[PDB]
């Protein structure tokens, strides 16, 4: 089919993608260290100005976001794996296993409501499986007392509902939470990449992720996968 | 399996990381954008700043790399959008022809030991043209007295050697040579041939020049209709 042939040079075009974000991020650390060597200069060659002390806390803001960019490339190419077929509860039931195991010995609980089918999808396992990982570390971090994860399959595609009932996140904020490095402000008081990864990783699988208020009282996040053929 | 189906999936595959990396480059601007505002203030304050000045282009470096890592992306998105039939000698000739005048005109010699035939290729002709033109540029710039070009066909696909008498590169270096803005002692040129090349589901090699140089080999599938 000519929509097989989009895919496969789509996938193709994500490889290159991937390297290009990777090495750029290794490379922007030489002019940054250069730059912080010349505010490093002026600290003691000059006074101590309240601003040479603004364009420090600029150039650290901008190391912060190239040392956090350096941690998440390095995954981004190491478990990047040819697309493969993959069943729903082969792919997702280690994960879920895990998840249980760390909210027991948080004195937390973890529910699945209903479990993930031998339902057939097709691309990375690895990605897919740090998706919905990523968003259950989340529920277990943020939730006060409980985490539920939630399956639901059609003709088109998978539904994932992970729940918590720890403090949300207000309607204007959940519009931002899948940005690179942005974080709440309950959060600041963790690189904010966490959900940009999974946005892009899901949205590469042809999918989409949605973050809304949970019936439980604190986030829901709702993954789409759509069902290989 | 709709249309509108299959069109939504690849505008997911298309635009995905484009949006992040799009993204990135809008958070890392806002405190480097307030860097060089702050920066240019104090300049004009005091204009005799060797310090002021080496943290300028500094920042300048950094924005001009994360403009280059948007370009090449768009590049990329372009890549897997427009690809037609083209031949080898067509796609080829013109870059071949140009490279042994300029040759030339540095007093080297560019021999072509084997041309390109009218050998089928499918992609995008500016960047399978870019990446042997970066190859040839390279080694015109490194090679002491010469450089020597071979193609090599099959039923598979083609294979272009590019070699050069100039110094090479150690074995370790050979293998961090095709990544964006890399040196030795702008360094995006082996770095747009190797993603090219390898969308177009092709390979390239850094290798040990016959010449005492560098040697670079690039693999292109033939296009079997
Ligand atoms: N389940 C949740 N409950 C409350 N806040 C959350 C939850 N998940 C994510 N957030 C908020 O969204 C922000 C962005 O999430 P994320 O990308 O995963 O960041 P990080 O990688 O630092 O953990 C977090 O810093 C936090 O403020
Ligand atoms: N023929 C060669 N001989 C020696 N060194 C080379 C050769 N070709 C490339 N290099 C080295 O590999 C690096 C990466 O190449 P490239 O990305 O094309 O950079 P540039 O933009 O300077 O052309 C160069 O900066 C150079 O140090």
């Amino acid at each position: 089919a000519s929509f097989n042939q989009m895919v496969t040079a789509l996938e193709r075009m994500m490889t290159s993608q991937q390297r290009l974000l990777s090495d750029i991020s290794e490379e922007l650390r030489t002019p940054l260290t250069r730059l912080q060597l010349g505010t490093a200069l002026l600290r003691r060659r000059s006074g101590e100005s309240k601003e040479l002390e603004r364009i420090e806390t600029e150039a650290q803001r901008l190391d912060s976001m190239i040392n956090d960019l350096l941690v998440m490339s390095r995954n981004q190419q190491k478990n990047a794996l040819v697309s493969e077929t993959i069943k729903a509860n082969q792919l997702w039931s280690e994960v879920l296993d895990n998840a249980a195991f760390e909210a027991e010995q948080m004195g937390k609980s973890l529910t699945v409501n209903f479990p993930p089918g031998p339902w057939p999808l097709y691309g990375n396992p690895n990605a897919l499986e740090s998706a919905l990982e990523n968003i259950v570390r989340n529920a277990l971090r943020y939730s006060h007392t409980k985490i539920e994860v939630g399956f639901a399959v059609d003709k088109d595609g998978i539904t994932i509902t992970v729940d918590d009932d720890g403090p949300g996140v207000s309607p204007e904020d959940r519009e931002q939470i899948f940005r690179p490095f942005y974080r709440t402000d309950e959060a600041r008081d963790g690189t904010g990449l966490g959900l940009a990864i999974v946005e892009t990783a899901i949205q590469q699988h042809r999918g989409w992720v949605k973050a809304e208020d949970s019936p439980l009282g604190g986030l829901r996040l709702v993954i789409w996968l759509p069902l290989y053929k």
